[PDB]
């Protein structure tokens, strides 16, 4: 009797795919973990006087 008639239009699956847009792709000032190109941070203690 189900000649493809009881096929349900996706919504939860549809929203899940859209939720990815909020999952990642965040703004830089919101994600405090910023990357640096090279050892410019200087974590060495030798040469560090405070």
């Amino acid at each position: 009797m189900n000649f493809g008639a009881f096929s349900i239009n996706p919504a939860m699956m549809a929203a899940a795919q859209a939720a990815l847009q909020s999952s990642w792709g965040m703004m830089g000032m919101l994600a405090s973990r910023q990357n640096q190109s090279g050892p410019s941070g200087n974590n060495q203690n030798q040469g560090n006087m405070q």
